[PDB]
């Protein structure tokens, strides 16, 4: 009855996420992508990874939505930590996301801004509580904080720097923003979880392959805790 | 019976299309979009603005594809000259898009490419096509090159140069290759329609506040006598 779309960017990021909730699946391909339809505890559950950035990850949002018709979307992923009480493995919860890489400050818009738009862009307040839940009763730390996401991998000090002056971000990502941009626009709730995988410096890429099918498993272990109590 | 969507980014590219076919529409909003559904000669018409950038024009031209069943999209408006020969009021069609912001390099990824994906969109050789052929009955210079598209407008001769050496591009505007991208996905014929605004360098921000009205009427002109003919 209930139906529940849940998205990661990569095929890593989403292997972890089918082979944890251990039913049967129907692939069902559409603009481009896969997706994977399953009944887990009486809810249709409908797994995709979107591919990289963010075009990619509206899209496959906005078929999610519109195609399949979940009522929620909870993106499971990794990240990179901008802020030193993140570190490798640790988990988030966007409470506000950001394209941290929108200019149009030739116009004196703020960074960030998009006329008929707004910088920041709200998740379900009640699904970022009920994963506080969650992480308190297992006993896991859970930060809430604000994603910044954009069309490149970030790995420089001087970025970092400017994401969180700018924004006061605690993480970046390439397809937070704009899963919750498009979940906003249909009014459906959207969680957006994030493992961290690597500090967006200089050795981001080292880390990143090092960790990412760790902290992809960590982020789809506790989607799962969280779908359990959906 | 046959459906052409029709898009532009601002308000501004899409009033003198409305005006210009001369029919009334039913307004139908959906994704925090107003699509306009008309019908003219005998086609569906169906015209939006997407509002500014990659986000927005990926989630709009979802919405027509999947929710309005669109056999073509035609996108009309602005845009920026990184070539001499493309002057205010040029018109140009895209023979190839590219994100020009996307940069997994950290990973040895040339600019401009995701995995799963390609560096460079193609539209619709047919439509394009058609447009060269009406340009020269109509005695216009029309243009065939490739466009950048990214999330920043672009305001210096430092990223001109950039988008010049790295994708040859002709032109550089924030929608085009999302809307192509979209449409390749499912399949449908696109063809992006630019008319030149300003020379994307230090004073593009003055020149497109002074062109933008004129140069979206140029296009918007263009794109109905192509409709007149589709
Ligand atoms: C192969 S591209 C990286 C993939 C992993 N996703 C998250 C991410 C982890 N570290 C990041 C960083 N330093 N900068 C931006 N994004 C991330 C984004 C994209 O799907
Ligand atoms: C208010 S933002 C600019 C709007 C006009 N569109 C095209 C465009 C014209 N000149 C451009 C330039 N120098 N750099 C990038 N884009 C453009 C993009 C956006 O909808």
């Amino acid at each position: 009855v209930q139906k529940i779309g849940i998205l990661g960017a990569m095929r890593e990021e989403i292997t972890p996420i089918l082979e944890l909730f251990g039913v049967d699946f129907e692939e069902i391909p559409l603009g481009g992508n896969v997706f994977h339809k399953g009944v887990y505890h009486n809810k249709e559950i409908i797994v995709a990874y979107s591919k990289i950035g963010k075009v990619h990850s509206t899209l496959t949002t906005t078929s999610m939505i519109l195609a399949f018709g979940v009522q929620k979307v909870l993106f499971s992923g990794v990240a990179g930590s901008l802020v030193k009480d993140l570190k490798i493995n640790d988990l988030l919860v966007a409470t506000q996301l950001v394209q941290h890489d929108v200019d149009l400050s030739a116009f004196d818009h703020p960074l960030g801004f998009i006329p008929e738009s707004a910088i920041f862009i709200e998740t379900s307040g009640s699904l970022n509580a009920l994963a506080k839940k969650i992480a308190n009763e297992q006993h896991i730390a859970l930060k809430e904080g604000v994603i910044a996401s954009g069309d490149q991998f970030v790995h420089s000090k001087e970025r970092k720097e400017f994401l969180v002056s700018e924004f006061k971000a605690s993480a970046v990502e390439m397809e937070g923003a704009s899963v919750a941009f498009v979940c906003q626009k249909f009014g459906v709730p959207c969680c957006v979880l994030r493992s961290i995988s690597d500090n967006a410096d200089e050795k981001a890429g080292m880390s990143f392959d090092e960790f990412l099918e760790k902290s992809a498993h960590t982020s789809a272990k506790f989607l799962k805790s969280m779908v359990d109590e959906l």
